[PDB]
């Protein structure tokens, strides 16, 4: 019997007394693995009210004590790593190796954030008035909320709750309805170690109902969400009503520029890895590849072979595959239509391009050639493992085409010339630029997107600061 | 004949070819002093497109050269100080002394911001990968827009354009339709010194038309606006459509806490000054005064006398007055209704409380006693010069009541006890807390409101950073 | 048989082949507990040469990997806590409770410093030249050395080696000849976990021989030493020869100011604790107490009783004592002479003032009254548990007398008035000022002395930076 | 009649009443242009005592007011630019164009430093104790002293006094006995604008007498000096006596690495300019040139021609020369001997190498080829315009040879390969590394030498911080 999950509100699991449930399906087999409540705004309010009641006492605790609580959580996660990884493989459809890395990374990330306890600093500013001290303190926002995507669902729990809790905020999280199981497991760990009630809450439901309440409740100081630009818009519009602060990461269409003087072998490996990450269901990955004439032929051949070797299938029954199924039916179709439109517009299928039919949602790695910068596939977040390629003559062309997008989170370039490198760095309008390596943000970096890719950001010192606000005290004599 | 103003777009003044104009009235006499175009979205787009065309070349200039341009602007302002001050007195209705201070301060502020040129710094972060350098650069957002309030209209031009231009952004500003003259004067200075075309643009019109385009045009990287919470909501909702970043300062209801051990003389002077600033048409000013029992009687008596001496009248014909008229008819009525509701709810008029009838919009300083924390006047931004007073027993009561508000920009407290001070500091949930002095933010501070008072902030290093975004470069080998 | 210790050079313990040894005596019984080599400059050079050979590979390791090595060390220390604490009790003569706290704190300190790995940052500076990037990196100094005092010998090992190793430096440490056993234990832990050879070295001997080579060898980038001003002078003079950087902490004469409006109970407890810390053999402790007239009588009475209860004796056989013996004979005599001079100059013995005669080196807690700011005892680091008291009328007097010293490390004041507090803060010329609490620096603070108390400092971010130097790269195009 | 200069002590010029004077000679003609007193320790003490008396009131002034005083000084300098430049040309022997740039730069530098007034910040640190605030303030050191070199004598006055005064310190400066005239002019400006007495003092004399008192007087918080390593040693040894902080810049032997893939034209121009700067009497300049085989022949030919065009002569009578005379007789001889030793050791004179005989001290630009890394000329600060060249095969060789020096201030490299650049950056052990451009530090950078090149540093934020020390306040409840 598929387990029916409870919500975690005010320090205890609460059994859902509603009649409506939401089935959680294994994207590899389409089987129902669990059910979660079709939560309502009322449920989100209970979690928010509990978070509000606990916040003052939580912020009053010395930062090192909050860090202490965070360390018990990551220790609990490591103890149940394999269990949590299987939950991720099962509901998220990602391969075993990737799931294991996500759990381990999540625990390391939580520990890294806990280390900020004695380090985030306020400032003392010189005043123009004799005998006056201007003291700028860094305070918690209060109650914060997090809306998570189905891509890297476990890690994103930490990416939002760790910085939030460390700085003295309390939080209410809503997992994606497609991947709530790993979040339930995280909540169990929180319950087991005995985190003060109300500090961490987990509400389950749809974005339309629960999600909106998390963004529009007047007691929320900040709503943090990762997902599509479309959903980001809805969240910011809702937050507008109460001047609620937002932190959004809305994905992108990561450009990869391969120059003629590039280490061909290295570039092909980096691009293939980035793109085929989590079947490409990620944003990080290169989704737009620009190769200049001089190395085109060679590059496209190796890339074509590299991708043909990529095997796809059920993550739970095969550990020798580099790709699992897409998240759900809608995702699969969107990819089909986008490849079809691409082909109808002139794109040349050099590999794949035909959705598999049967149990699960699979799309073979696809390589589209003779694509033009104008083609819609170059201006629409894809989803699946599809790699469009465009040739160019000058660096200026490549940079200009990379910047021709409403997204501005990640970018990459491969070259060995000093001026080219510094030119790409200065010219690319992105939150991140990887040079001669694959795309994967460091926990001490700052993952923040330009243009429609987001507002605010995550990770590192700057990510931690998204959860702090200033109080400037003018102390006279 | 009342002058008809042109807009300043792409380095030149452009004559309005529309049939509709908006009269600009002297709030002291109700006479039409000038007319501005009833600009449309089309006009805002032309300014934005010009700003976009000029931004790359502008950001490419070394920061010290941009600072150089800013210094010519402030030098131009000082040269025309008296002329600009009279424009402010005439349209804003503020007293001569205040107008002169605003112009001088604006010039000093611009110079202070220009000094950041060689000082805003990016960072170099240690990587976990051998031979890798993580470089975090600080880049311009691109095209930014500013929507100004009628309160301190001249200064707010600089508060937004100086930080914006210094960091390499270009800008399009829309003055309040009630106070555009001082903005036209600022534009003339910009034209005279020859600032590169497109860097600074001035569009005129209503919030409904021009303002909305400045917040919803996809080419805008950030919209900065100062005004009412109501208007802030409209702006954030519009920005939501394109995930446009916002910087909002929406005023407040500044609480002042007077303890028994307070320097009575100092406190009364600070509160009266803060409140009667610009006839109280400002947000900074204390709008909620909490006095504890032990010193109540004394405090209320002195405050009552201090306010009775405040004279009001035409700023242009009297330089011996501490107060001018309110901005317009709507403002006057809103104050009347709020005082009437206050009285009907139980408030006790100890002074004033009766709107003057005749040419201009005047409201005498008013003191309301026996007010309860519940009374709507304690939860509604007032406008005019009205001071509600509430008694209390403990510091805990005072702090709790100060925090009982949807606004969280400024606060103040007067005491001589070390623990009380540190307790108020830790307990008050505001962006600013003044201790034993009047409310007036320093240019090197950070004016940023909590809760509904805003998003982001202005002034100092942090204010400058609102106009910067990061680019993290992962340079491998 | 008293064990004869080997030195730890280039990743292995090396047996001393000299004929001269130095006896290490238990200050409580005068019994020889161990022997260490009378090392020579030659020995220090071997350690330095090994440190030099290992430094490039050590700095080349990602910072997180160095932090990883530091964590194995602290984990090793916790595993042998009681063993190490007894070594400290036995040779240092400090009470069991204090020794246990020192070991635990040392392990926590090492962990805290390891956390800086991904956080110390370089900077990116705006240039005046078009297309130029100014990159300021933070690099290791290279080979560093540490000369430790006999007071808190175990902790000081970490205070110098943790920051040094984390930032990529290698180090050579020389323990005080009076307390080398705990250092040998630390070296065993380093050997057991397998820290790369040459990174941590331990050389044994006298300051005249080994110490001087550690300060004057041209391969040393920085010498860090904690001890007396006299020894600090010798070290800086030696370093002068090769322009070697120095980091010195030379103790002090910590002033404590008790106002009339002070929490009498709290103040007496804080002062007694601070002073009687490690029998007063520490610098931190208040060594100059200024009490104003109004509260004098009361304060002196309670302080007198509080000190009379302090029991002294053998730390190893009594766990109900607050004080152990002084480090050695010379220390005991210096205290006697200073109290005698004090008495001969006019000081009034209100308690103690008579050195005990017999096995060990004990001096009873002593209270000297009617002391004048001029008396030499107010301008000479004492050593033992002696508390001189001086009365005063105004805060200005107290501050002026507190600043009348060649030392400027720590200070303290007790009051409840806001202005007094801010006045003391602005007026006291010290590296630290404690208000209404006892003197004990936090690991995230910055323990750095003014005037003759030192050069540079330790702990926190600034302490970590003492081990880093900048490399400014001007990258054109 | 050669003017006899007075000292500037305690806000007024003081006429020297001694019998001994020191002649100041024009290095181009050997004529006596002026005389200064042969000051004694007594004179230095009077200046120091006056600085001490003025410091408290000076530090008590708001920082912006100190910056205001600094701006009057730079404004005064610009007003007398040509007059001051001629003084520099006359006594320093540098060409007119260089002197004019030094004066203008000095005024800009002073203004840049004044801008730090409202920007240097203290910090607020999270505590482990409930209710405690850890406040770290940045305070002035107190009285500081500056010992200036004869190279860039005017600028170095500002490099030390501007940061010192801005942060609240007072200062006593001793110009080089070879170039005191420009310092007298600076003092006149200070007197004319009316800087508070005691804040800026100028004492004249020899290093042996006046210089030593400035480094060894117990009231000096920090001595800052720029000169030779030999003199730096004497200063640090003297400072050691009172644990006085030091800030030393002792020059170097700047290495220049020219790769085969270097922009030959650019490299030759950069090296020739750097080296021939102020006749090479500067440290900045490349003094060790490493050229790899592949481009050797070409590089050496162009460099040889470039240097042959360099004309030398009297700076005052020729404005078409790139080089003036060396500072004095001793300098000239030291260069002769070093070139002679070089030749005797195997060096090949490709140009120059013969000191001119007659009025003045001239040495023609000299190019030495077939020099070996072992040759003493590669390990001895030269002085004059001599360029030794060494060939190499690998980058590793070049880096290793560049690092083979006791000096570590500046370095440079020319290449177009990305990996080479990043490799040189990581491999070069210097305070500065210039890439594809000439050596000239920016005012916002940080000029600080590694190894024997110095201690501490100058310019930018870090340079400003050399004049600040911390006060950590632990405020409990």
């Amino acid at each position: 019997v598929p387990v029916q999950h409870p919500m975690y509100i005010d320090g205890q699991f609460v059994t859902w007394r509603g009649d409506a449930w939401i089935d959680v399906v294994n994207p590899a087999t389409e089987a129902v693995i669990s059910r979660i409540p079709d939560g309502q705004a009322e449920d989100a309010r209970k979690a928010i009210d509990a978070a509000e009641r606990a916040q003052p006492e939580w912020e009053a605790l010395p930062a090192i004590e909050r860090a202490s609580w965070l360390r018990k959580i990551s220790a609990g996660i490591r103890e149940r790593a394999s269990e949590i990884s299987a939950l991720i493989v099962e509901e998220g459809g990602k391969i075993q190796q990737l799931a294991e890395v996500e759990v381990a990374f999540t625990a390391d990330y939580i520990d890294y954030m806990a280390e900020w306890a004695r380090r985030y600093e306020g400032e003392i500013i010189q005043s123009d008035r004799p005998g006056e001290n201007i003291l700028l303190f860094k305070r918690a926002l209060g109650v914060t909320t997090g809306i998570l995507p189905w891509n890297f669902p476990f890690f994103l729990i930490a990416r939002k709750m760790a910085p939030a809790l460390l700085t003295g905020n309390t939080i209410v999280i809503k997992p994606s309805e497609f991947t709530p199981n790993n979040a339930i497991a995280f909540a169990k760990i929180v319950d087991e170690i005995g985190l003060p009630r109300g500090v961490f809450n987990l509400v389950l439901g749809r974005g339309e109902t629960v999600g909106q309440e998390l963004a529009g409740n007047p007691k929320v100081a900040m709503v943090s969400m990762t997902g599509s630009v479309s959903a980001g818009e809805k969240i910011m519009a809702t937050a507008a009503k109460n001047i609620t602060k937002v932190c959004l990461e809305l994905g992108g269409k990561a450009p990869a520029i391969v120059m003629d003087d590039a280490d061909l072998e290295l570039a092909v490996k980096a691009i293939v890895d980035s793109r085929v990450i989590n079947s490409g269901q990620v944003c990080n990955c290169a989704e737009r590849v620009y190769v200049q004439k001089g190395i085109y032929d060679q590059f496209v051949n190796r890339l074509g072979e590299a991708m043909q070797a990529v095997q796809f299938g059920n993550p739970a029954e095969r550990n020798d595959i580099a790709m699992g199924p897409l998240i759900n039916a809608a995702a699969l179709e969107r990819v089909e239509q986008k490849v079809a439109r691409a082909v109808e517009e002139g794109a040349r299928v050099a590999f794949g391009g035909k959705a598999v039919e049967g149990k699960g949602y699979y799309y073979p790695p696809t390589l589209l050639l003779d694509v033009r910068q104008e083609m819609s596939i170059m201006h629409e977040e894809t989803f699946g493992p599809v790699l469009p390629v465009v040739a160019f003559d000058t660096l200026e062309d490549a940079i200009s085409m990379a910047n021709d997008s409403d997204y501005g989170l990640t970018s990459s370039i491969y070259t060995q010339n000093l001026n080219v490198a510094m030119k790409a760095i200065k010219g690319l309008k992105f939150g991140e630029t990887y040079i001669n390596r694959e795309n994967f943000e460091a926990m001490q970096g700052f993952h923040a997107g330009w243009r429609k890719s987001g507002i605010g950001g995550a990770d590192g010192k700057h990510g931690l600061h998204e959860y702090l606000q200033t109080q400037v005290v003018y102390l006279q004599s």
